[PDB]
């Protein structure tokens, strides 16, 4: 481990988001920050909320400078407004500089801020093309790059702690690690393989096989990215398209059919209880996901574990039962490996060489009989047509 200043700097937990402490202004404003490689803007509340405790000031920040333009971000289950400026932001886990960069100071969301996720803004990682309100608005990581001598490249380790965490435990836990500008090895084992990244807009990556317990899942690799499948560790679930999404279900249920569960719970909604300690891990089917490697007819597989897909959650009794849910649901925006995916990886965003690494993370959660993998190479063919094109 090179990076031990940046080691274990994140807190949080896959539902609520993985948050890293940032400091924006003159004097410096602490606050927490979601990291979100599915958007491009660096966002913060700055007006009072039910659910912030704390929100940036620009009127006490002598370095704010007011870009005098709004910004309005809608999205399916909510919205965020605010209006565009500039300031100097710092990481204090982090590389030792100071950026200026730019900063939409929050004045109005719906369904945006969550109680008690302790984050008070989002700190959009992907590329200018989805950056609001335009593609001119630099995102925070390419200032950071432009200003610095920092690397073109973070790598992320979410650690879900396998379990539920309380109030009290999520705050003092530590929920991983975000190096930027380098890659630690202390948070992996074996051998990171790299997936390009088909285009610079959202992580976009391409899946070229599934297969569910070694059984393929057969279908047309073009609908597994279908619209496009991307890397995103401000989603909590593996989210797959809608056709991929229901013969996943059916071949996992087929995998677990020594037990039957509602369909409440193969729909994301309701928990699933078993006597503590007594969870039937060994009946869930392992998950692996072939990607297009470096190489010409070359991929490489993921796997992951019911220990990262079935997500720890308290019971509604609080009682002494081991509860989940099924963190697997459908899209119509095509796939989307979230944080239940993230958790068990160590995930390399190496934007310098245009390609996204994985290998097992030291943090993810199994058993004494089975872990989660990075293996490779396979021979894979006419993997160019596993891509979507409009
Ligand atoms: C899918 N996704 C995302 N990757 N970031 C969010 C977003 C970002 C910018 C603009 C609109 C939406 C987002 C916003 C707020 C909270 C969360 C969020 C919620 C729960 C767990 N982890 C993260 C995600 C969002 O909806």
């Amino acid at each position: 481990g090179s990076f031990v200043e940046m080691v274990d700097n994140l807190r949080g937990k896959s539902g609520q988001g993985y948050y890293v402490e940032m400091t924006v202004g003159s004097p410096p404003q602490t606050l927490n920050i979601l990291v979100d490689t599915g958007s491009s803007n660096f966002a913060v509340g700055a007006a009072p909320h039910p659910f912030l405790h704390r929100y940036y000031q620009r009127q006490l920040s002598s370095t704010y400078r007011d870009l005098r333009k709004g910004v309005y971000v809608p999205y399916t289950q909510g919205k965020w407004e605010g209006e565009l400026g500039t300031d100097l932001v710092s990481i204090p886990h982090g590389p030792n500089v100071t950026v200026r960069a730019n900063i939409a100071a929050i004045t109005e969301s719906d369904k945006f801020f969550i109680n008690g996720s302790n984050w008070e803004g989002i700190l959009g990682l992907a590329y200018a093309e989805i950056a609001r309100p335009d593609d001119s608005l630099e995102p925070f990581f390419d200032s950071l790059v432009k200003q610095t001598h920092v690397p073109n490249l973070f790598s992320l380790q979410l650690c879900g702690a396998g379990f539920p965490l309380n109030q009290s435990e999520v705050l003092a836990s530590v929920g991983g690690s975000m190096i930027i500008g380098g890659i630690d090895h202390s948070l992996y084992t074996g051998s990171l393989w790299y997936t390009p990244i088909r285009r610079e807009w959202y992580y976009e990556v391409i899946i070229v096989r599934v297969e569910i317990n070694g059984q393929d899942l057969k279908m047309d690799c073009k609908e597994y990215n279908y619209d496009k499948s991307i890397v995103d560790s401000g989603t909590t679930n593996l989210r797959l398209p809608k056709k991929v999404f229901e013969a996943a279900v059916k071949s996992i249920k087929a995998a677990s059919s020594t037990e039957k569960f509602p369909d409440g719970f193969w729909l994301g909604e309701q928990l699933v209880c078993w006597q503590a300690g007594t969870t039937p891990w060994n009946i869930f089917p392992v998950i692996s996901l072939y990607l297009m490697g470096e190489v010409t007819n070359q991929s490489f597989r993921i796997t992951i574990l019911p220990q990262q897909y079935l997500r720890p959650v308290e019971d509604v009794a609080t009682s002494q039962d081991d509860c989940y849910k099924f963190a697997i649901s459908q899209s119509s925006t095509g796939t989307v490996m979230g944080a239940v995916i993230m958790e068990g990886f160590y995930v390399v965003f190496d934007r310098a060489r245009k390609r996204i690494g994985f290998a097992v993370s030291a943090c993810h959660v199994h058993d004494e009989f089975r872990t989660a993998a990075v293996e490779g190479p396979f021979v894979t063919l006419d993997m160019e047509d596993c891509g979507y094109n409009i």
